[PDB]
């Protein structure tokens, strides 16, 4: 029974998931100094157009946005990728305050919250398949910002009055998630991990330059979720963001200069 507490958070999850203390864990810390341009990465290509949306649910750790992923319909390629990624959801990672929350850091530097939308490789056939395989998973990271409202978040933090405890889910039709997206498509990337249990080592991360700006207000909505379910005393979901990891023996790659 896992967790962010005290009790039985990152610090405690090595002992049921030795993979915690592995060779390729996330996040990390970005080094923008050391990180190096790579000529070798193709363009980014997000295709979203056909993105079909289905529920919102709080798993008791974050809440996701599931996508119909039983055709190509939202596809990241290009990068450093090999082959063709479908989306299958995405979820944030965000803080009890606006100076934490993100997974990944830029030199040092910790975001309110840190956005993830999770394509599996095609190849592998399902999610379940996928992450069992070193290039199974293709995680796309945004940084949040507290300044202006993104207006493309408002559907989101809407909802979540409706799924504020463990388990509850809600529809959640007709999202596209194109408006989350910032300007450029500037990019760090590195292979690395899950960030909860069980912390599979089966994830390229493309980790976004540029952040996306969300409202006070907005990132106020996050933390009024819940851990807890329904009936059970009430903690609220917030600081469910892994610290950074060694990075061991990997580079950073970037794609821009
Ligand atoms: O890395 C995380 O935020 C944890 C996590 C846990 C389980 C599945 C996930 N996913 O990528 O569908 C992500
Ligand atoms: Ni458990
Ligand atoms: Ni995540």
């Amino acid at each position: 029974h896992w967790g962010y507490g005290k009790h039985n958070g990152p610090e405690h999850w090595h002992k049921d998931f030795p993979i915690a203390k592995g060779e390729r864990q996330s996040p990390v810390d970005i080094d923008t100094h050391t990180a190096k341009y790579d000529p070798s990465l193709k363009p980014l290509s997000v295709s979203y157009d056909q993105a079909t949306s289905l529920r919102i649910l709080n798993n008791g750790h974050a809440f996701n946005v599931e996508f119909d992923d039983s055709q190509d319909k939202a596809v990241l390629k290009g990068g450093p990728l090999d082959g063709t990624y479908r989306l299958i959801q995405f979820h944030f990672h965000w803080g009890s305050l606006d100076g934490q929350g993100s997974e990944h850091t830029v030199d040092k530097k910790k975001y309110a919250a840190e956005l993830h939308l999770v394509h599996w490789n095609t190849k592998y056939g399902d999610f379940g398949k996928a992450v069992q395989q070193p290039d199974g998973l293709a995680v796309l990271g945004i940084f949040l910002k507290v300044g202006s409202a993104k207006p493309g978040l408002q559907k989101v933090v809407d909802v979540l009055d409706s799924i504020k405890t463990k388990g509850k889910s809600a529809d959640f039709t007709n999202f596209d998630p194109r408006g989350l997206l910032p300007e450029s498509l500037d990019y760090w990337t590195y292979p690395g991990s899950l960030t909860t249990p069980p912390l599979l080592e089966c994830v390229t991360w493309i980790v976004l330059k540029e952040p996306i700006s969300v409202s006070s207000e907005q990132v106020l909505k996050f933390r009024k979720l819940n851990f807890n379910g329904e009936g059970e005393p009430e903690e609220l979901m917030v600081d469910n963001w892994r610290p950074a990891q060694p990075l061991k023996n990997r580079q950073i790659k970037a794609s821009f200069k």
